[PDB]
């Protein structure tokens, strides 16, 4: 097949969005891209991720055209497009569905520096406002809000984070998501102290 | 054994209930409907999921007489039945006490559209204010509460959500729980953004 | 080795203890009534509850003295004697670290009717004022706490929950963790919906 | 190898941070002090825990060097070697990014006598204000907050616990975890009440 190696890693990736917590059911969805042959691998629509087999990974041109697969794509093929045509450093994309991130877009906040982690994303993370599921609006809004970041909250949605490889992807929305965590939980009992911008300046250089 | 898919599927999303964290113990109660024979499969009283064979399934007619079985039916059974006798839209239920989804409950709050996810149930859940579990009182309060949705909250109790089929069913339960915790995390340090009801009424189409 | 069926269940339900997120480490313990001879078997000191094996469960008689073991018994063991010695309705006890309770004991409030399960204990839990562990104190002062009771909460400490049986014991100590849970959600949130005493007196009957 | 015996703990005790819920990806690190050498064992940096072999722990001596080892240290163990020269009750060290804990420290607060298992650590817990992770100003900051106690919280970052051997340093770790987790649930819904100084040096004895 196709993009052989990108497949069985979505295969993999997926299963451990269901188990890390990051997501429920079949929600959520993940790609990679093969910048060689411009080239898509993407999640299948509505499947169990631990049902989910490397065949059954869709592979797609960056016009949105099926090449290799009979599954249904994911319903959000075209928010992950748009990275790997507008932007030339993300090669990978992990979309959550993750309870502390999804409850921060809720309220429609930002996170911001709460953990010197935040900087896996940048010096904060912003949050789109809501779009319908599915939609090129949607991928409009989450392109836009991720601009010169790795990550953005997704209005009473989830999250998305891109990075050079699916590995740190991975990483970026995992680590997003316990922030979100710590942000939930300081504002439940008082005023988050946050990191200055000049340390998360420096922050970014360490990472 | 009569409706043996029924059982065996009955066995599998009640240890799935344990699994998922949608109950505690041998709270909660699974049935699915046989609309063939006019049958209704349902798991049986006070059993542990696990311990639970499909020869232990109860199988009840729909004037709640047991036609195949030796163990004692769901205390529950009567919320079961009046949904496959006063409506023709659902063909299982699935009834959890599953944490976020008994907090509302037990505010005596509705479940309002804090999430698309919100739209696998309708525009909102409505609260069913309380009744003494396992009586005809509650079944009543159950159904009215849940008339033209998929899914009821009940008042310091719990949850319950019908659909189609059992799959669908069961994901109606665990997106609603889900949709729960995110009401219940963004009241804990705001208010919610909503979804306003033509949204909500463009979402009940594309799902 | 005496009292061998009530040894392995000891190991069986402290497994199940750390497993059910009931207690950390090697905090909390067990204990259960031979009524016929007079004998408790309890939980030993500081060992890990999967390291746990029936040889190392503790027999003691009612007077505390260890009549069969060679490990220490629990530093708790006079808090599980006063129930034995000072009632005759209750034959195993489940002492717990669990978090929800451990956080309604530290304010110093009572549990009250949020749930129907609740009646699982009584129609309330009380909470008793805090006395240090491994004392005559605290054991004086949970019993008097848990009269009429299946279960009381600790200040600062815990909970401890007593039944005719061990699989009830169980049963009341993780139902009312449950329990705790909503009322600490609801109270972060609002103010929850009780239950009148009438009905807790009804709940108490069929149950 | 050299510390063979410490090699294997350290990785044993690394599984269980990611196991127990104590940390996220390949934060957090452990060390383990052969004093009859001079010589420190301390996790790799940047390793997957259950990816991680005795021989990629890395063995330092108190100058900082390698003395065995081709993977990169710590690249927190600055804040590792200065216990095992600044202090002599303390042979190893477990540093997590633990939710709670990291909750608390993000406020910038002090961990009180919420609980009797704050015994463990000392009369109380203080939280280090904000270093940048990996250097000397943090290693200073960590181990001024830590004196004369067992632990210590790093603000916007985590917490470090030591003891006289890794088992003990691992539980001192996880119970005030969960004692952080108690206090910021009491903190969301009330006032906790608090032990007083005396009986916490009452119970500084009998643990
Ligand atoms: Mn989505
Ligand atoms: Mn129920
Ligand atoms: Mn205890
Ligand atoms: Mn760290």
């Amino acid at each position: 097949m196709l993009l052989q190696k990108e497949r069985e890693e979505i295969v993999a990736y997926g299963k451990k969005m269901i188990s890390s917590g990051l997501t429920k059911g079949t929600g959520g969805n993940i790609s990679i891209f093969n910048r060689e042959q411009g080239l898509v691998a993407i999640s299948p629509s509505g499947l169990e991720y631990y049902e989910t087999k490397p065949e059954d990974v869709v592979i797609l041109n960056l016009d949105g055209e099926v090449i290799e697969g009979e599954r249904k794509p994911s319903s959000e093929l075209d928010m992950h497009l748009i990275y790997y045509r507008k932007r030339e450093d993300i090669n990978a994309l992990v979309h959550t569905h993750s309870p502390y991130a999804k409850t921060i877009a809720s309220l429609g906040w930002e996170l911001p520096a709460v953990s010197y982690l935040i900087a896996f994303a940048g010096p904060n993370v912003r949050c789109a406002p809501y779009e319908t599921f599915g939609t090129k609006q949607l991928a409009d809004a989450a392109f836009e809000g991720m601009i010169d970041r790795r990550a953005v909250l997704l209005a009473n949605h989830g999250l998305i984070a891109g990075a050079n490889n699916i590995k740190m992807a991975f990483t970026v929305a995992e680590e997003i998501e316990f922030c979100a965590q710590i942000y939930y939980q300081t504002k439940s009992i008082g005023e988050p102290k946050l990191l200055p911008e000049d340390e998360m300046e420096n922050l970014a250089k360490k990472f």
